[PDB]
């Protein structure tokens, strides 16, 4: 079932911001979420469509594997942790958009469409340059279909190897210490309106697991920690975590 509980609407207020948190509890197989129209509301996945990318491009053997390297291209661009060789876990870590460009070049148009088809992702469009859909196309992903996703790739039930999907899961580490494990990825999107922070991904307990997938309006870049320091807060709240 789904459960809306607007009382975390007050750590969107207390940053004057707005956005929506979605917890899905595996063990319980029950949803909450602050906003039950926003998290239904589909949104451009920027940076959180790393995940299905780094999927097809292992998939498809476009990537190797984890320790690949991807050399620099030579261009500086203005991040400067993007100005450096590459592997697939840094290039997720510091969401190098370059890397993940030429990854969606190798893969093409078609085998793209039919891997998110496969997928489920979202509304599955990728209309729009293969190399930026994503970032300004047609591709638009709610939270709630987020975690629909993700939970199939925790069970290892996404249409690709199992081998595929470890190595996605392990670049996804965030955060690991005795009381949870937090595989994740961030997202922010500019391109089109409105500007919106992702932070979507799961949480790893020693008998549970809760999926969680956010959004908040982001007009400008300094208030991208809140999309961790907010969601946090709620699994606190909910004693998810300390
Ligand atoms: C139109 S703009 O000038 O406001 N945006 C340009 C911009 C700003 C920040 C990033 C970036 C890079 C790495 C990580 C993260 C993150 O959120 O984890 C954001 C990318 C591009
Ligand atoms: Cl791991």
């Amino acid at each position: 079932e789904w459960q809306e509980n607007k009382s975390w609407n007050a750590h969107f207020t207390e940053h004057k911001s707005q956005g929506v948190v979605v917890l899905w509890n595996e063990n319980k197989q029950q949803g909450f979420t602050n906003n039950l129209k926003r998290a239904n509301q589909a949104f451009l996945p920027a940076s959180t469509f790393k995940i299905p990318n780094s999927l097809i491009a292992l998939d498809l053997g476009v990537v190797k594997d984890e320790h690949q390297v991807f050399k620099w291209d030579g261009q500086t661009r203005d991040i400067a942790t993007w100005n450096r060789d590459h592997n697939l876990i840094t290039a997720m870590k510091y969401s190098v958009v370059p890397v993940y460009q030429e990854f969606a070049r190798q893969i093409g148009e078609a085998r793209m469409s039919k891997m998110l088809h496969a997928f489920d992702y979202g509304n599955e469009d990728i209309s729009g340059n293969v190399d930026s859909f994503w970032l300004d196309g047609g591709i638009r992903i709610s939270a709630t279909e987020q975690i629909s996703f993700l939970r199939k790739l925790y069970h290892n039930k996404l249409h690709v190897s199992e081998r595929s999907q470890r190595i996605v899961k392990q670049a996804m580490l965030t955060e690991a210490n005795g009381d949870y494990i937090i595989r994740a990825k961030t997202g922010y999107s500019t391109r089109i309106e409105p500007k919106i922070g992702w932070w979507v991904g799961w949480v790893e307990l020693d008998d549970n697991v809760w999926f969680f997938a956010m959004n908040m309006d982001m007009p400008t870049s300094d208030g991208l920690g809140l999309r961790q320091a907010i969601t946090k807060e709620v699994l606190k709240q909910e004693k998810i975590i300390p």
